[PDB]
C-alpha cells in the first residue's frame, strides 16, 4: 500500500498531504498522513499498526525503542552542507554577550529549554548540570531538582501542577502554556532561542544552527556567545571548540518486526531527489512556510542517510 506518515500537529498534517499530492503528481512511491498529538501519539500509532513512520528527536527515539514499543530509526537526517555533510548536531548554552557568568555558575537563574526530553533542551543540559542539582532524588523527581536550580524557567511539555517554575517563563496562552507544540512559542530551538532574544531567559539549551538560521544579520549575531565546558564564553561560530554533547541526528523510526524499511527508504530517497534543497519550486520537503518552522522534518536538513540493519535504537544513540 501507501507508506503512512504520523503528523503530530495540524500544519504537519497539512504538509503531508502537500507531500501526497506531489509525489502523485510526479508519480513518485505513495504516502498517506495520519495525525496524533504528540510524538507519543505517533509512536504508540506505529507500534498498533495505524502509521508506518515519524521523524524523531534523539530522545523519543530512545522512548520508541522500549517496549512495548520496540520502534527502531531507518533513515537519519543530513544537516550541514552538501560539501561538508553531517550526520550529527551540536547541543550548546547560548546567552546574551555583555555577561560574565559560567556553566558552573548557573544557580537561581532564568533557562530556556526546547522542550521537556529532548536532547539538546534538557538531557543534555541536565546531564551536564548533575554535579550542582543536588538531586537527593529518587523518589523524588528530576524536574523537582531543576525547578530549585533554576529561579524560573520555560520547559514545554513539563508538568505546570506539579512543576510551576518550569513553564512559568512559558509564552503561550491559556492552556497553551507550557505546551509541547507551536502554539506556545518558546517551543523547539527557535522558540527557546527566542525566550533567550526576548529578555525572558539568561541562557537558552539549542543546537548550533539556530542562531545562523535565526539571525540572519551577522552584527545581531555578536550580541550572543556561546558557555563552554571550561568555562569559558566563546563567540557563537566556535561550537566545534564550544559545546556540550555532539549528538546524532533526528531520525525516521518504524517497527523492528514488519515496518515496510525498504518502503519508507525509497520514498524519503525518491521525496529527497525530487523535493529536496533546491530540487523543486513547487514542493520543498525540507522547508516550512510562515508562522511554522520544521515541520516533519528539520528545515536546514538536507538529506537522509539509511541507518544500518541491526542498529539498535540504544546503539544508534
Ligand atoms: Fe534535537
Amino acid at each position: 500500500r501507501s507508506v503512512q506518515w504520523c503528523a503530530v500537529s495540524q500544519p504537519e498534517a497539512t504538509k503531508c498531504f502537500q507531500w501526497q499530492r506531489n509525489m502523485r503528481r510526479v508519480r513518485g512511491p505513495p504516502v498517506s498522513c495520519i495525525k496524533r498529538d504528540s510524538p507519543i501519539q505517533c509512536i504508540q500509532a506505529i507500534a498498533e499498526n495505524r502509521a508506518d513512520a515519524v521523524t524523531l528527536d534523539g530522545g523519543f527515539i530512545y522512548e520508541a525503542g522500549l517496549a512495548p514499543y520496540k520502534l527502531r530509526p531507518v533513515a537519519a537526517e543530513v544537516y550541514g552542507t552538501e560539501r561538508q555533510p553531517r550526520t550529527h548536531y551540536y547541543a550548546v548554552a547560548v546567552v546574551k554577550k555583555g555577561g560574565s557568568f559560567q556553566l558552573n555558575e548557573l544557580q537561581g537563574l532564568k533557562s530556556c529549554h526546547t522542550g521537556l526530553r529532548r536532547t539538546a533542551g534538557w538531557n543534555v543540559p541536565i546531564g551536564t548540570l548533575r554535579p550542582f542539582l543536588n538531586w537527593t532524588g529518587p523518589p523524588e523527581p528530576i524536574e523537582a531538582a531543576v525547578a530549585r536550580f533554576f529561579s524560573a524557567s520555560c520547559v514545554p511539555g513539563a508538568d505546570k501542577g506539579q512543576f510551576p517554575n518550569l513553564c512559568r517563563l512559558c509564552a503561550g496562552t491559556g492552556e497553551n502554556k507550557c505546551a509541547f507544540s507551536s502554539q506556545e512559542p518558546y517551543f523547539s530551538y527557535s522558540g527557546a532561542f527566542k525566550c533567550l532574544r526576548d529578555g525572558a531567559g539568561d541562557v537558552a539549551f539549542i543546537r548550533e544552527s539556530t542562531v545562523f538560521e535565526d539571525l540572519s544579520d551577522e552584527a545581531e549575531r555578536d550580541e550572543y556567545e556561546l558557555l563552554c565546558p571550561d568555562n569559558t564564553r566563546k563567540p557563537v561560530d566556535k561550537f566545534k571548540d564550544c559545546h556540550l554533547a555532539r549528538v546524532p541526528s533526528m531520525a525516521v523510526v518504524a517497527r523492528s518486526v514488519n515496518g515496510k524499511e525498504d518502503a519508507i527508504w525509497n520514498l524519503l530517497r525518491q521525496a529527497q531527489e525530487k523535493f529536496g534543497k533546491d530540487k523543486s519550486p513547487k514542493f520543498q520537503l525540507f522547508g516550512s512556510p510562515s508562522g511554522q518552522k520544521d515541520l516533519l522534518f528539520k528545515d536546514s536538513a538536507i538529506g537522509f542517510s539509511r541507518v544500518p540493519p541491526r542498529i539498535d535504537s540504544g546503539l544508534y544513540l
